[PDB]
């Protein structure tokens, strides 16, 4: 009965008063009220079952969210789906509503060094847990960082974005992607997530994304314009030879030091930024090393930076539906 921008949300009576937040390739997110627990929530409706890849992404989302519990990662409240597998065509994942996000905050505010520092700390604390579980986030960016009024930050994965027709918040954007993704089909690592954080830190230090551009080649040109042309050593770390020939073909660009781009930035912040935005993924700083960096010394406390107790280590969509039915069973009434 409640319908929001053409999507029915079969979610009452417990949850009511829906309001649109955004949509993606196969689902939609609204705010809503929880009457059982008397709290504002967010609810992600997804309809993945006709397509194999959406089913894979959905199973992965569910398994991760069941296992994960961390103060800097969005947490699951409930999963609503039909009592019968044949009847189940939509799944709704419920989590607590956060007031705002970094993407919105960056539009209205130049952030102080103190705020940058605390936000970066929480990003890294949350990411330490994700990475300790041997999970890759793969799409860190400001729209995927929730905030509230007291500067608490929570990592999100909003999910696969809507077709972009060749400016708004939930589009797929490439600005935070590591160069090895641009340059290679997947041999991807934790390191890509650290590059993304580097890009987010650079953006906090300024008023704009550091590596924009319409195509990969425009971005790579911006990247090379700041980092300088790759050393021979860096060229050798590029595994796809077609891509390595191409960088090899470009004019030499000199390195622009970070303190020339951000003349007013904290020098410790810039030292950490440099270590995150390193072209060679093997030399890129790892999440635990980043937490221990002098920039974060006000907050660093490994005894209070949890690791996951339960690390992770082909299928037809119909089979993936079964698996999804099983994983959601715990939230059914009769359990
Ligand atoms: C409702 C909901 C359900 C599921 C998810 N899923 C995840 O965040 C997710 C999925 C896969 C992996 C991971 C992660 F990060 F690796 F742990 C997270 C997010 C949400 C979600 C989406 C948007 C939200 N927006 C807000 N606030 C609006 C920005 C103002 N608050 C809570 C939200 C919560």
């Amino acid at each position: 009965p409640e319908m929001v921008r053409g999507q029915v949300f079969d979610v009452g009576p417990r949850y009511t008063n829906l309001s649109y937040i955004g949509e993606g390739a196969y689902g939609m997110v609204c705010s809503a009220y929880d009457n059982l627990n008397k709290v504002r929530v967010a609810i992600k409706k997804i309809s993945p079952f006709e397509h194999q890849t959406y089913c894979q992404r959905t199973l992965r989302e569910i398994k991760i969210l069941l296992r994960f519990r961390h103060e800097n990662i969005i947490g699951i409240n409930d999963i609503i789906r039909a009592p019968t597998i044949e009847q189940m065509k939509d799944v709704y994942i419920v989590a607590d509503l956060m007031e705002t996000d970094l993407y919105k905050l960056l539009k209205t505010q130049h952030l102080s060094n103190d705020h940058i520092c605390y936000f970066l700390y929480q990003i890294l604390r949350g990411l330490k847990y994700i990475h300790s579980a041997n999970v890759l986030h793969r799409d860190l960016k400001p729209s995927n960082l929730l905030l509230n009024t007291t500067c608490d930050l929570k990592i999100l994965d909003f999910g696969l974005a809507r077709v972009a027709d060749p400016l708004t918040e939930y589009v797929a954007t490439r600005w935070y992607r590591a160069p090895e993704i641009m340059l290679n089909s997947k041999g991807y690592t934790k390191s890509i997530d650290i590059w993304s954080v580097g890009c987010i830190l650079a953006e906090m230090l300024s008023n704009r994304p550091i590596f924009p551009g319409k195509h990969y080649l425009d971005q790579l040109n911006h990247i090379l314009g700041i980092l300088g042309s790759p050393s021979q050593e860096d060229l050798n770390c590029i595994i796809n030879l077609k891509a390595r020939n191409y960088l090899l073909s470009l004019p030499h660009k000199n390195k622009v030091p970070w303190n020339r781009l951000f003349p007013n930035a904290d020098s410790k912040a810039l030292d950490l930024l440099d270590k995150m935005l390193t072209f060679n993924p093997h030399k890129r700083i790892e999440v635990e090393q980043a937490l221990a960096h002098p920039y974060l010394e006000q907050y660093y406390d490994p005894s209070d930076e949890p690791i996951a107790e339960a690390p992770f280590k082909d299928l037809p969509k119909e089979k993936l539906k079964e698996l999804i039915f099983e994983e959601t069973a715990r939230f059914q009434p009769g359990y």
